[PDB]
């Protein structure tokens, strides 16, 4: 028995969420469906144009850790906030879900990261993120005992944007593998993959990452191809296990020459896609650390992802364990 | 023409919202369906026990002003926040709705008011409010030109808790009535009525308040009676116009010997009752300042209230003007 099933590591962010029309994205030169990095001045400008909003704790890996805990797994999280009200919100929400979260703020400035997320009528989400205190996450924030005692340590490709987070991740990889654990990453966003393609492939090929999460766009971006079959063949050669999501078309899990396709749940209405990939990773990694088949891990991922897109906000407000039991995935 | 249809005045609050079981309220000695005032220490304690939450700008009168603006009316708001992140959220959300909001923060301490609102399975809401910077609202915050230029000035009974807000209200009443405008209040909460019964009746009987909003519980509390018919007869005698809501049983508008009964709208589900009364006041006052019949004012109020209870959070995220046009109230 170990202390943790899943440790996740990412940019600690509070989401500021509002609905907009498609013209808003065009007028403001916001790339639809993507993570758009912004500076403090641009954050002020976009906020001044944003309608009334709702706030909810976010951060891709934060959401994944919360989802693991929700399902009943034992989760931990590394991510840096500031000693401010937004940081206090973030700290409360993740700890209240039962995730181990002990990363200490380094003062009030830079302030806690926030992402202005604009949800269009089709339920797509377009994020505009000021990293703030996330730039301070570094090797000093690695709780070595936690990495050692976690079955899987999972991190965001998004961590390659701040300056020193990658150093923490390399430390995690060393500790995890020295203690016989596994490392996992998400490719996070197609433009993120554009930025760090070579680095990501090296993480996989050197064996620093064992399990990779991608959506279709990310997989295509990783190999700069329009051929999805090529992307699947290549990603399977580059990592031990790959979990590739395809929105309404479900998911495919690859291991060597093995492929396991999983159907997406049929949806009432797509309210807000924010968190879909994050919660797919929650379901998959919960199943994986419970010793479930790759197909069942995919099923658990699709169930969690389907639930989160039927609500506003990135962390399911309902019980995923109850949902999983009803679905016979238990 | 005037600059404003409705000026509202209230405790400026950010809501922190979570779902709980009925046992949680009992274990924590939270009075169900009520506004429970709390100190800083109790706020810390309750927060430590609360699950993951979402944040949304609140404040009863704030919500009412936002609803008037949503419907297409011209609204203003007086309420005091701190110079902190929660205050910045509050300031953003109300201004983004098109409400004039110019009250200046006085410092960072006390911090911006917040209310932990626990929603039970029946959709009832139980609020736990630390007033924070609201204790600083006073006569200095009265923008006399705004009061002079507003058709109706509406305020919360809740303002009788902080120490100096009542002085601002008395100043508002004077300026309003000297400029031929009307004053309105809501009784806010049955325990609030218990605390300030005599003062509230004095506001009405002296004519400082022209239009009074109450729910059934508040009306009964005002006259310490179990007889709803008595309460209606007495409230009609004590104020020029009374609007009394009765939840699923709609509302009754009273003027002198006149009575206008209005039905509740048909609804999908009671998700969260937070804001119901606030938005009834939005609909009513919007109608009133557009020169509509008292019955139509009631119908607009019931429409807005019915909309808000079908969503999480206190301010409608959909267009009230569009809904009013579709319902044929225009
Ligand atoms: N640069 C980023 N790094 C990590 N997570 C992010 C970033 N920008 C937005 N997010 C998060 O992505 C989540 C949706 O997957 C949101 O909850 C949001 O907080
Ligand atoms: N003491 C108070 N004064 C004014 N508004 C309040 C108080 N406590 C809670 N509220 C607000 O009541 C609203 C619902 O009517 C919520 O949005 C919440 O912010």
């Amino acid at each position: 028995m170990t202390r943790f099933d899943v440790l996740t590591v990412g940019n600690a962010i509070v989401d500021i969420i509002s609905r907009c029309n498609d013209q808003f994205l065009i007028d403001n030169q916001i790339t639809k469906a993507a993570m758009n990095l912004i500076d403090a001045e641009r954050a002020e400008l976009l906020y001044s144009r944003m309608g009334p909003a709702l706030e909810a704790s976010g951060g891709s890996a934060g959401n994944t850790a919360a989802g693991v805990a929700n399902l009943g797994g034992k989760a931990a999280y590394f991510g840096n906030v500031a000693a401010d009200q937004l940081g206090d919100i973030f700290t409360h929400d993740i700890r209240a879900q039962g995730v181990h979260y002990q990363t200490k703020p380094k003062g009030a400035f830079p302030p806690t990261a926030r992402s202005m997320i604009f949800v269009t009528e089709d339920g797509e989400r377009s994020m505009n993120t000021y990293l703030g205190a996330c730039v301070e996450l570094g090797p000093e924030d690695v709780e070595a005992d936690v990495v050692a005692d976690a079955k899987v340590t999972y991190f965001e490709g998004y961590l390659w944007d701040p300056p020193r987070a990658k150093e923490a991740i390399l430390d995690c990889a060393r500790i995890a593998h020295q203690h016989g654990r596994e490392m996992s990453m998400t490719l996070s966003d197609s433009f993120c993959v554009d930025r760090y393609r070579g680095e990501f492939l090296d993480l996989m090929r050197s064996g620093k990452v064992d399990i990779v999460f991608a959506n279709r766009q990310e997989a295509l971006s990783l190999y700069q191809t329009d051929d999805f079959e090529e992307a699947l063949n290549r990603i399977a050669a580059d990592c031990k296990i790959a979990a590739v999501t395809m929105s309404e078309n479900g998911a495919v899990i690859l291991k060597g020459r093995e492929r396991y396709y999983v159907n997406a749940i049929r949806i009432r209405e797509v309210v807000d896609t924010t968190g879909a990939g994050d919660l797919f990773a929650s379901g998959f990694l919960y199943g994986y650390t419970q010793g479930r088949s790759l197909e069942d891990c995919g099923k658990l991922g699709c169930l969690a992802a389907g639930i989160v897109i039927q609500q506003i906000g990135p962390r399911p407000m309902t019980s995923l364990s109850e949902a999983a039991k009803q679905a016979g995935l238990i």
